[PDB]
């Protein structure tokens, strides 16, 4: 049942074992990555937005009912990417919960930023989102996993990645942990040293995503990270193959 | 447009090559690519959606459509309809999703049984009726499946003569192109090409032969199933497994 698939989830969240993602977007997609061995799945807004001739520009029921024709694809635990979490205020946010949970998700991917500006929101209403978030599930009663996304890199320039970066996304951590978060995903951030000191003082399990060859899988590990992600590549491998087929006469 | 555009591409010796998309996202790969229009393929569209209801093929093919402006032909297996009527229904659908084209198959599909002739040919008709009755330039691909469904050893001239026959039942019922998959062997697609009475769409197994050599047999046509679906999910898996 769906908590003992949550259970599953949250138990693969090991600092120095992490739990690799990779993003499906339909449900041909999740059965081809739970057939390669996978232990859970994850869908990627973009990926899933792309698939669908898209740039929270897709509608939310489309988006859910996506994700029901994944979660039913596989036995495997799937955990959805709700970006903001598509809703103006904390009850909204909570209403997009529930209705992931009803569709069979057993965690999600929960972002900081604002889709009409891409700017940060205060911590405080980022955190809000997250604890109305979290009500929901625990009235479902249900064993859900929030990963709380943070911006703080992913929105700055790398060459400005600093200790005061660091130290920003640090107190968000503390926020969105004592809002209620299990998780925290803090995407843009490759610096060895900062990924050190951040598993090294996060309040949660660490999330990083993994873009180019460095660092790999195994450095990542050692830093202490507990959860890799790959955002939209596996996706856009899958349709260079595509593109390089019809360029071939394939 | 798209549709004269696509009806114009059917060229005998310079054939229009299809590469079969499944959703909105595959659509516009294809067509960054350099496609020069598209085709949705039934197999391709049921494995990416979990597979499958008509609805569901017409809700895909209208993002499909959405996604470009290139000419999209729509695989319609057997034509979703249990007499030529509803035949004709699914076309007009097809129609109202913005398809200028389809495939349609003369077997019965929970079975792959052939049609007698003039069963299949009332099928054609009907979806001939239904696009003119619309008021669209709409190129009917009739897909017969004589090479599909025949054991290997019978594939001969008989079956060449069997498949010409109901070509030409089909082309006077309103078809405008004939699909033969299953038609591997060079002689008889040569005289299939040289005595069809209309366009020829063969379909592509292996990589060899090259789009070139299949132009020289005359083929104004080629098509790849699946095979565009799977080479993607083939990266999809190497992915993972690498880690
Ligand atoms: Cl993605
Ligand atoms: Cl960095
Ligand atoms: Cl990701
Ligand atoms: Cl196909
Ligand atoms: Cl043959
Ligand atoms: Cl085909």
């Amino acid at each position: 049942g769906n908590n003992e698939k949550g259970a599953i989830f949250r138990s693969l969240h090991r600092a120095g074992q992490p739990l690799a993602l990779f993003n499906v977007w339909d449900a041909g997609s999740a059965r081809v990555v739970a057939d390669a061995g996978a232990v859970a799945l994850a869908t990627g807004s973009w990926s899933v937005a792309a698939a669908n001739g898209f740039v929270e520009q897709m509608p939310r029921a489309l988006m859910m009912e996506v994700l029901e024709r994944i979660v039913r694809a596989t036995d495997l635990p799937v955990t959805v990417d709700l970006e903001s979490g598509y809703g103006e205020r904390p009850e909204d946010v909570a209403e997009t919960i529930a209705m992931s949970i009803r569709a069979g998700a057993i965690g999600c991917n929960l972002e900081d930023s604002f889709p009409s500006t891409g700017e940060l929101r205060d911590v405080d209403e980022a955190a809000a989102r997250i604890a109305a978030a979290r009500q929901a599930a625990d009235r479902a009663g249900v064993d859900y996993f929030i990963n709380a996304r943070t911006d703080v890199f992913f929105k700055a320039a790398t060459e400005t990645h600093d200790e005061r970066l660091l130290d920003a996304t640090l107190a968000r951590a503390r926020a969105y942990a004592a809002a209620g978060a299990d998780g925290l995903f803090v995407p843009g951030l490759r610096s060895p040293a900062l990924i050190r000191a951040l598993t090294a003082a996060s309040p949660l399990p660490v999330n990083v995503m993994r873009v180019a060859e460095t660092p790999t899988l195994a450095e990542l590990a050692e830093y202490g990270v507990a959860r890799i992600s790959h955002g939209p590549y596996p996706y856009l491998q899958a349709m260079k193959t595509l593109a390089a087929l019809v360029k071939q006469g394939g």
